């Protein structure tokens, strides 16, 4: 038994609530929140800019520490860091952005990075602003990630029509 209130179950893992990332983390404190996080961890929009502001920027000054060491991240890759005042850690995950031309089919190794947490409180990876299709998406997230996904979806219309839509 966990914290996590008001979800839909969708399959054996997979649960999905209409609820803002941000407000979730802050009332649930996971162990672990996933940021859609870009290769340079540049936390300026999206749910990423959101958790970002709610850490006062702290996690843009530790994430900018974490490039200046090591480089940036690979698309579909990911990194621990810490979660601030939302969460234990922070799993930030780089889905391809659509926008920038990247290879859908990076996607799934996206996801397959959940499963190294055995439970996550989460956004669909490259959905927003990132420009991928949600309903591709959470597909992707129910067929790869196999750990307990608690995924928040900010849009009351986008969620109803990924419930809806769901097979
Ligand atoms: O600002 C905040 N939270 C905050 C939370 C989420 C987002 C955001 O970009 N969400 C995206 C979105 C929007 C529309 C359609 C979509 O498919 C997606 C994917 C993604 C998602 O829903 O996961 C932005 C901001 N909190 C403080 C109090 C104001």
């Amino acid at each position: 038994v966990n914290s996590f209130s008001g979800y839909l179950k969708l399959t054996d893992n997979v649960y999905i609530k209409n609820a803002d990332i941000v407000e979730e983390a802050k009332k649930v404190k996971p162990t672990v929140v996933v940021n859609a996080a870009n290769v340079y961890l540049k936390h300026g929009g999206g749910v990423a800019g959101a958790l970002n502001k709610a850490t006062n920027n702290a996690m843009q000054v530790e994430s900018d520490d974490y490039i200046a060491t090591n480089g940036p991240l690979k698309v579909g890759g990911s990194c621990v860091l810490s979660g601030h005042n939302l969460a234990k850690h922070c799993l930030h995950v780089v889905g391809p952005n659509v926008n920038k031309g990247e290879d859908i089919q990076l996607l799934k190794s996206a996801y397959e990075n959940f499963n190294q947490h055995e439970v996550l409180l989460a956004p669909l990876l490259s959905a927003g602003i990132f420009g991928a299709d949600p309903i591709h998406s959470l597909r992707v997230c129910v067929d790869t990630v196999r750990t307990n996904v608690y995924l928040a979806v900010f849009d009351k219309n986008l969620y109803d029509k990924l419930v809806s839509s769901f097979l």
